[PDB]
């Protein structure tokens, strides 16, 4: 309780399965946290093989051993394909190499096949002692390591197939890969009507394929769990040509690998290619990404996620009793959870069976939840339509308020579309609240948002300015254009501006409409949401340049980098980028520091720069402190490290945050942009009374947000007391729970 | 050894005599150092009176009691005129109030009459126990405080009369006063031939009067120790009119108070006034400064000097044995010395007697040394002449090299004059070494330096540039203008440039002449001299604005000031101004500081700002450190003192150092400017061989400098190893010996 918890304990880690970027982070974590907890940590080179083999394939991990591992893609402990471990003629000898080295806790990072082989290894572990007792080693060992086999399944597979885990390691980075490709395929097709047919990964799991389609506006997709029952080819080519008139350049048909048809006679990305060339005769071009989806460098998220589980695993190992079942650490709602291994397995296999028989409804369901939504939403945003137009339709407006963010356009896109798909009218507002005000309001036709999903910045224009000081003009406009509901995509001043709207209801009867704030800020400072749109993008930005700055044309080795992140008062970035990059320190506001500490953070990095570490990272929140500025931290770090090392200072500042959204932000921005519009339509129906809408309840004025396992509408006003208005941040930020983890990873 | 030294000891201080600015510093010191040394310190209000009286006139001193006392003129413990103490009917009751309070150590700051009354008080202390034993207090006290009476005479009198002390308290500040007056009288007389006759202080001691004359170019002076034997009135008026033709506006006849004639029938400043009006009939104007020479604020020096003696006294008290004689702390050669009280007295009175009889040669001598010189020099620089012109005269050049300084012109003045007065030729060089070089060389007639003594900056022009790179042109010029010796007034690059000259001797036979560097730099960084010309002026500058910044139109009380001094790497100023102003800290190069300390300097000032102190001073050498800059020290001081206090930063920088010289620098610049020229003339005679001079010895290439009690010629080369050339400073600076004192005064 602690440091004393894993004293007299040892653990071996092992990286089975295919390479999934961020496995390396998991490892690191596991190691660093293992050691930390007084335990000893052993590597196991080459997956289950080094377990089976032993000897030179089981080497002890040091702290210095896992250094510079966060930012490396694939697995460095090694991943093999041992099929000796799938039979008992090899599990025994692995069990031998385990009790021979004296081990009770095993960490297996892998996918569905690697987490099931350790599952059966826990269950068939009782008898492997009595069998490896006929001549194995002394029976004084089996009476000292009995029903004490602890194994934690850390899910690692670029499939996202494993069920029981919201995310798997790598799945984000893989998405990035796919995305960069499409991001370079989509931005060149200017000549002929090029129709790329990109076949992605996915053995049985349509995830990547769908997510990618929902992040690139794929013209059509094929996924395993819901194959295209019946005559579709006419549909697809009726739709590729339906898409050609409407005036379109390129088409992106995404193909899951496990692509199958109604019956099961699999769809082939070439056969597709053929169909469209033979049917429509466009200049088709098949690409099979393949094993480069496992490449590159892990995304911020995957470096974060993998530190999290790798801490969770360690925890779960050392908190393992004879009576405790087999353990699979995995995210859910944004919280670390220990999930029973066997159920996780037994169920992550039910889907395969449910899909083997023609019951694809059951397959869709067993995957279900979000997956089912993405599907629905994608299609619905993938349409060619839209419907026919009524007059008793409510008319919605959508706007951008605050600092721009990656995903603003993606939201916008989904809001309108979804909007229009209800048969409602969608108005669009240029330049935030200066929008209803001046009157720069247009009507949005299905096309208006065409292919925005990927575009970064703000296509409508976003301004920070607030509604109150001009309530007259805006109320006047809500009536003139007949606005009936607001959807506000943006940062703190959307929430703020929202709260401002509530007050307007007292003095004006027009603003008595409902509104939804969708959080879109780089800073992730908006109350009542764990995340915000544009965060991941900014964070991936910072994290990248942090790694590219971890080089510099130095006249010599030994050098320290102090880097000031952005984000006003919110340490999110700093903290997150600080962890994703593995900074010795991330100074943030919410965690105030005294020089007394500041000193000891240095009288420390120096002691490492004097040894193991050759490059040093100090992150600094742009406002974490008024006096201990960039220049103070810097200079301090400099002097103390005179002779010992060199040191440069880098202020990233706000390096054009209008670049291009990462998949996540696109999805996030698309999902919400549907989720709200839907809600909104329901709130406008319930406040229609007598030929006039009247939303005067607190329920009609909300910020949609991420809160644990579910998205949630929370009224602005209910959030007042949850938010610090001086620093424009929320009270209680979930990720402060990570600060320590960032700290022990630095060895504190 | 220590802090334990004065434990079980008490001391009472007393401020007798007339108000002498910096007595207050002496006090402070004495107190602060007394307490420090584990002792207890008692005030004695109203001179010897509060001693005689007692009761409410002897109050215990705290640390907070002597706070903000450095910069206050006069005495705050109080000064009276008790003539009860001059008879034994009152010395007893003082002795009673002493052993009644339980005291063994007495500190008497005063002048000749106050240091003699304590002298006789020590000697007539043996019997005052047996007499105040007939009914005084219990005889168990006289057997516990016997031959244990310790008294230290700290010399304080604006007369400088006391002999045994190089300087007395106030004497500098008084000079300043006189100086400001003349400095405002001298710079207005533009109408008629105004002839001010300023009568200064000085009962028996011609000091002030002479020094002032030697710092203002008095047309004539009258002093006690050498009265104007015989017909002088014709001389003075022969000389005032001799001075009127030559084309002169104003005349300043300085008059010592004790002004007497041959016989003793005193000279009267009005009688003078009369003589010149009746004899020449100019529009005379008598001013009698009087008791405003005791006014104003103490000069840097006097605040420094008084901290020094006041530490010396304390030392001398606690290191007093029954067998040790009476003690008079006083400067000599620039070092604290304990001088026997009775001898100091017995001799400082011999002069009075030696002057009472018509033996003014003996009076002049008993004063003697420097005094005798000043006299000689003044006259010689006061002449109206100069002599007649030979051709076998050696021709000297004088130049300014480096950054300008107050006193450059004063030197220049004396060098030439003295020069010419030997019947030698003096050339003058514009713009340092760019001087012999280009050829901007003029001949200086006696007038050329007329009334420069007071002018600040550099009248010839001073440039830093070095001779080597252009030896050809300068050697070529030394021959053409027939230069035969160099006199270099300036900073480090004069010394440097000097060393450069030595090397030139090897390759050139022309530069084989002798040279003298006279140290003229603001920074006091020139090796082989305790002081440099322009220092005092710069220091008085910094010290002044430090006090004027100790005010600020703050919206509230509680405020800290960080101030960056100048002087390259040399902490002189910083340190000195840091002490003269009483800064909590003076960060300097020569005393390197680690944040570890830096912190504790703050985790300290704060603890005082939280109580006793309302205004805080931090001094910082402009380069004391590369990283812990102004901005670092500042910010650090700020944050830590958040709430507790406020804080501004002030960089004084190099606020036009071409202002106007303080008396000291003028004297110093005048004295040397004679001292060298004399030496120089002797070196040129000894290196004249065969119609060509040849100085190839190391003795002909020297920097004149202050080293303890005497000025000394030291060869450039001999100084190489005494000087740090990277930082352009001397190794071993005398005043680092003060750093601690500055530190305990701040309470460390």
């Amino acid at each position: 309780a602690a440091k004393t918890l894993g004293i007299g304990k040892a653990i071996a880690v092992l990286t089975s399965g295919g390479d999934a970027q961020g496995m390396n982070a998991a490892v690191r974590a596991v190691v660093r946290v293992g050691i930390f907890t007084g335990a000893r940590v052993f590597f196991v080179h080459e997956g289950y093989q080094g377990l089976v083999d032993g000897g030179d394939h089981i080497k002890e991990a040091t702290w210095e051993s896992v250094s510079m591992m966060l930012q490396l893609g694939g697995t460095v402990i090694g991943s093999a394909r041992c099929k000796d471990f799938r039979e008992r003629e090899g599990r025994l000898r692995a069990a031998y190499n385990l009790v021979k080295r004296g081990i009770t806790n095993l960490c297996v990072i892998g996918g569905d096949g690697s987490l099931t082989g350790a599952d059966t290894f826990r269950s068939e572990w009782s008898d492997l002692l009595s069998d490896l007792q006929k001549a194995g080693k002394i029976t004084d060992e089996e009476a000292t390591k009995s029903s004490y086999l602890n194994i934690v399944g850390l899910v690692g597979s670029i499939d996202n197939d494993f069920c029981g885990t919201d995310m798997t390691i790598g799945t984000d980075s893989a998405l990035h890969r796919i995305m960069e490709i499409v991001d370079a395929i989509t931005t060149t097709a200017q000549s002929h009507q090029r129709t790329f047919v990109l076949e992605v990964m996915g053995r049985h799991c349509g995830y990547l394929a769908l997510v990618t389609s929902l992040s690139c506006g794929a013209d059509w997709v094929f996924i395993p769990e819901c194959p295209p029952d019946d005559d579709w080819e006419e549909h697809l080519c009726r739709r590729l040509s339906e898409t050609r008139t409407r005036g379109s350049r390129l088409n992106i048909i995404i193909v899951a690998e496990g692509a199958i048809d109604k019956n099961g006679k699999p769809i082939t990305s070439e056969d597709i290619k053929n169909l469209v060339v033979k049917r429509l005769g466009y200049d088709t071009r098949v690409t099979v990404l393949g094993h480069v989806q496992r490449g590159g460098t892990p995304s911020a998220f995957d470096r974060i996620l993998g530190s999290r589980m790798g801490v969770e695993a360690v925890m779960a190992l050392l908190e393992g009793t004879p009576d405790t079942p087999a353990c699979v650490v995995s995210l859910s709602g944004n919280q670390a959870v220990r999930l029973p291994l066997m159920e996780c397995v037994q169920v992550t296999k039910d889907v395969t069976k449910a899909m083997d028989e023609k019951k694809f409804d059951e397959a869709l369901k067993l995957r279900g939840r979000s997956f089912m939504n993405n599907w629905e939403v994608y299609k619905l945003l993938a349409h060619v339509r839209p419907p026919v137009s009524k007059s008793g339709s409510h008319t919605v407006a959508v706007m951008n308020v605050g600092a721009p963010a990656a995903g603003m356009n993606a939201a916008v896109r989904s809001t309108v579309r979804i909007g229009l798909i209800q048969g409602n009218r969608v108005l669009v507002v240029h330049d935030g609240f200066e929008g209803l005000a001046k009157g720069q309001i247009e009507e949005a036709g299905w096309s208006y948002v065409g292919g925005w999903t990927g575009q970064g910045g703000s296509k409508l224009g976003t301004k920070r300015t607030l509604p109150k000081k001009s309530f007259e003009q805006i109320s006047a406009n809500i009536t003139k254009f007949n606005i009936q509901g607001l959807v506000i995509i943006g940062g703190f001043e959307a929430y703020t501006g929202g709260l401002e709207l509530m007050e307007g209801r007292k003095q004006f009867d027009e603003l008595c409409i409902p509104f939804v704030v969708i959080p879109a800020t780089v800073s992730n400072n908006v109350p009542g949401s764990d995340f915000s749109v544009g965060a991941d993008t900014a964070l991936n930005t910072i994290c990248t340049t942090c790694d590219r700055i971890k080089q510099s044309a130095a006249g010599t080795k030994r050098r320290v980098f102090i880097i000031e992140t952005m984000g006003g008062y919110c340490g999110y970035l700093a903290t997150m980028a600080g962890l994703a990059a593995g900074a010795d320190a991330a100074y943030i506001f919410e965690e105030p520091f005294t020089i007394r500490d500041l000193q000891a953070n240095v009288e420390h990095l120096v002691q490492k720069m004097k040894t193991t570490v050759k490059r040093g990272l100090v992150l600094r929140n742009e406002k974490c402190n008024e006096n201990y500025t960039t220049d103070f931290i810097f200079n301090l770090y400099s002097e103390e490290g005179k002779g010992i090392f060199d040191s440069r200072k880098n202020v990233l500042g706000h390096m054009q945050q209008g670049g291009s959204p990462t998949p996540f932000d696109r999805n996030f921005a698309t999902k919400m942009g549907a989720k709200a519009m839907n809600w909104m339509s329901g709130k406008i129906k319930e406040s229609y009374r007598n030929g006039r809408i009247f939303a005067n309840t607190p329920d009609s004025g909300c910020v949609l947000g991420m809160r644990k396992r579910a998205l949630v509408f929370q009224p602005v006003a209910e959030l007042k007391d949850q938010t610090d208005f001086e620093h424009r941040i929320p009270k209680e930020q979930w990720w402060l729970k990570l600060r320590p983890i960032l700290k022990i990873l630095a060895k504190y």
